[PDB]
């Protein structure tokens, strides 16, 4: 059977290598399969969407609704790094891919990727790292050495399946903006390593017995401080924090809210119209095509803010360039699904799909028995050589 290696480069949006030389992502894209674009699924967060992809489920399905863990009932709120650990946040009914084929005989690892480093239902990974909490994302030497590692993994571990997490260009896009030359260097270095990647899988005599995958969890788009017309709660006359119980604001373009006993109503009907770009809703009646809202975990009232628009609470205290977390469906949001291997075809470029169907492919590749899932195999099928 041929290995699986799934890579992601997060926050690599759809059309980063077009105004950027990138040399080995174009020879990947003659040697196998391209997507016009991916659409991730909404919300655009980098933890439950990168959940969808070893799950094959609608971020409302599989429980990882967002980046922090959080409880309505203590307040507590813990960012990215910590909730990686959190089991109970990924451990909520829905089995990712390594235990899947582990249950099946396979031998799989996490790198750096995300729910890869807590155990689910008693069974842990057979390889996981995970980054400290300081960690630098854009170390070029540093990823060498990581593929090293995964390439250790396959040949001396005997592992079967890696998912391996790169921080960039999500970082660079946030601070210096998707537009800025400084995310191009930084896709520069991501094409240097895809090069690595496959020059790594070459020598260690793989390249006719592992598929290879790079994709990410969504795009980037630039945040206008020149706007005037920000979206701020502290100047909602009509709306007042002694209303809330519980918050989550000032984390880009998604907001959630509990509000106290009996309050949920005059909350609501203050919002609904506080600001023509940020659409507030009942759990109930958030738009269904987004698969988000149903979901225990879900607030009574959510809301989401148009593109290059963040959420202020309380008070301003956001200032990065780029952000995602917007709807699904701007094109900025789109991302990228990459892939070459002995079971793909070659010089293929595919029309988009949604990120829910890459589970169904990974199983297919790996021939084992998928959990039942959101998305279809049908979808991807194409991507593969016929067996005769
Ligand atoms: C989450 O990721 C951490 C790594 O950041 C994992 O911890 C690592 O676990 C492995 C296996 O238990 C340890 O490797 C062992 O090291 C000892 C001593 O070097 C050696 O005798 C063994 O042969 C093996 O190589 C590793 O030291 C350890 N590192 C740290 C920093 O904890 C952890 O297992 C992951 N957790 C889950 C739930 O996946
Ligand atoms: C960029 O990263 C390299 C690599 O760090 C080493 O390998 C990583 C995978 C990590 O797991 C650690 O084991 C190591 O720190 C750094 O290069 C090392 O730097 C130290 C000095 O701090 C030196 O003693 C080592 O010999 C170096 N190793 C190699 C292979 O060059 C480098 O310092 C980092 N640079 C920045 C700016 O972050
Ligand atoms: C969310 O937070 C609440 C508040 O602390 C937790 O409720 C407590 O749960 C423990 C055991 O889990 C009980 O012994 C306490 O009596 C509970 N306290 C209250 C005030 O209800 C709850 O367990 C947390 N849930 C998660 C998933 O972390
Ligand atoms: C998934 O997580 C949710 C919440 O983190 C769990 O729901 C809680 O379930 C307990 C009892 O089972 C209730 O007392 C809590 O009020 C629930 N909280 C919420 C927010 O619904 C749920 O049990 C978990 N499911 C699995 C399969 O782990
Ligand atoms: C706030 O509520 C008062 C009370 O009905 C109303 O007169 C006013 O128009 C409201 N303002 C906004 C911005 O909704
Ligand atoms: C760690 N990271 C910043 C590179 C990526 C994940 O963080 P986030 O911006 O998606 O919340
Ligand atoms: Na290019
Ligand atoms: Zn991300
Ligand atoms: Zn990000």
């Amino acid at each position: 059977q041929n290995k699986l290696l799934l890579v992601s480069f997060d926050g690599f949006r759809w059309n980063y290598d077009q105004d950027v030389d990138t040399p080995n992502l174009d020879a990947m894209a003659r040697d196998g399969v391209k997507a016009r674009y991916m659409t991730p699924a909404f919300v655009t967060m980098t933890s439950p969407c990168h959940f969808t992809l070893v799950t094959g489920k609608y971020i409302e399905n599989h429980g990882v609704v967002h980046n922090m863990y959080y409880n309505t009932t203590s307040k507590v709120k813990l960012p990215y790094h910590a909730t990686l650990g959190i089991q109970r946040w990924w451990d909520n009914g829905s089995v990712p891919i390594w235990i899947t084929a582990q249950r099946q005989g396979l031998r799989a690892g996490s790198f750096f990727y995300p729910g890869g480093n807590v155990t689910y239902q008693g069974v842990a990974v057979t390889r996981s790292r995970k980054e400290g909490i300081a960690h630098n994302y854009k170390n070029e030497t540093e990823w060498r050495a990581n593929i090293d590692t995964v390439m250790a993994w396959f040949t001396e571990e005997d592992l079967d399946l890696v998912t391996l997490y790169f921080g960039e260009p999500d970082s660079t896009g946030h601070r210096y903006g998707p537009e800025s030359p400084e995310r191009r260097e930084m896709v520069r270095q991501v094409d240097r390593t895809v090069g690595y990647l496959r020059e790594s899988i070459a020598r260690n005599h793989l390249t006719d017995r592992l598929n290879l995958i790079i994709t990410s969890d969504h795009g980037m788009t630039t945040v206008d401080k020149r706007a005037g017309d920000l979206v701020e709660f502290h100047k909602f006359p009509n709306f007042t924090f002694r209303d809330i119980e519980f918050e989550l604001l000032d984390y880009g373009p998604n907001g959630m809210l509990l509000p106290k006993e009996g309050r949920l109503e005059k909350v609501y009907d203050a919002l609904k119209d506080a600001h023509p770009k940020l659409h507030v809703y009942k759990k109930e009646a958030f738009p269904e095509a987004f698969h988000y809202a149903n979901n225990p975990r879900v607030t009574p009232l959510l809301m989401y803010s148009d593109l290059g628009y963040v959420i202020h609470g309380r008070i301003n205290v956001q200032f990065n360039n780029g952000e995602h977390g917007f709807d699904n469906k701007d094109m900025d949001m789109k991302t990228i699904f990459r892939a070459v291997g002995p079971s793909f075809r070659a010089g293929l470029e595919v029309e988009p799909f949604e990120s829910v169907h890459v589970y169904e492919l990974m199983c297919r590749l790996l021939g084992i028995v998928p959990e039942a899932n959101d998305g279809h195999l049908a979808t991807l099928l194409p991507m593969l050589h016929t067996e005769s």
